């Protein structure tokens, strides 16, 4: 119903300073495969979480930032090294963008076919992200589950909202398998996925790579089928 198109990407508002981006990509035995991240207007600036899965379509996220909120991008923080996170991470940088990753993001980029952030997130023992290594994330809120989809993936709450970002850990609350596994740490998906509900106790509204946003039953759901995996 709300749903705003601007080429060949979707732009859908979730509270007063932020949308869910969403581009698309053909892969075999799954079709145009729908790729969510977010856009966060901080005061006067624009804080963006994942790249779309190219640079043109990354390219493109900047333009309709610049048509509808006309800010700069001060940043943007990305979940981890596959194709659907950082595809387009070169698009960031020509346009000045500061990056952000996981260091092991940054460490597994080459190698995946991608290009590293220009900074590296680093964690506490906890999970949290250690606050001096995200310098300007406002109410980025960012959290390491532990391995679960891939060894290095995060995820990002919005302080302020009733909003989490699961990025591609947590799946929906009909969702019928976790998806891509050739990264995942199959022993430890099953927890990671807990650990990110746990992490974001108040969040009402899961945001997730692959699914439309959902109530928290997404990580319930999420949890149980990994469950079965360990
Ligand atoms: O693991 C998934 O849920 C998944 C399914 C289809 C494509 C991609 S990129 N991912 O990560
Ligand atoms: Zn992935
Ligand atoms: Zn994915």
């Amino acid at each position: 119903g709300g749903d705003q198109r601007f080429g060949d990407l979707v732009f859908r508002q979730l509270a007063p300073n932020v949308w869910q981006h969403t581009s698309y990509l053909d892969m075999p035995g799954f079709g145009a495969v729908a790729s969510n991240g977010l856009i966060v207007r901080d005061g006067g600036r624009v804080l963006v979480v994942d790249t779309a899965w190219t640079d043109d379509q990354t390219a493109q996220i900047l333009n309709w930032i610049k048509q509808e909120i006309n800010l700069p991008v001060a940043l943007a923080v990305v979940t981890h090294a596959h194709q659907d996170k950082m595809g387009g991470m070169d698009a960031l940088h020509a346009a000045g963008i500061a990056t952000y990753a996981n260091a092991l993001s940054n460490q597994l980029a080459p190698q995946e076919g991608l290009v590293a952030a220009q900074h590296s997130l680093t964690f506490a023992a906890n999970g949290w992200v250690e606050p001096a290594t995200a310098p300007n994330f406002g109410p980025l809120k960012v959290f390491y589950p532990g391995p679960g989809h891939t060894s290095d993936n995060i995820t990002v709450g919005i302080d302020g909202t009733d909003i989490a970002f699961g990025g591609c850990l947590i799946k929906d609350s009909k969702a019928k398998s976790l998806g891509n596994l050739g990264d995942a740490d199959t022993e430890h998906y099953a927890a990671s996925a807990r650990a990110f509900g746990a992490a974001f106790p108040k969040a009402s509204m899961i945001v997730m790579s692959h699914s439309a946003p959902d109530s928290r039953a997404a990580i319930t759901h999420t949890a149980r089928m990994a469950d079965k995996l360990r």
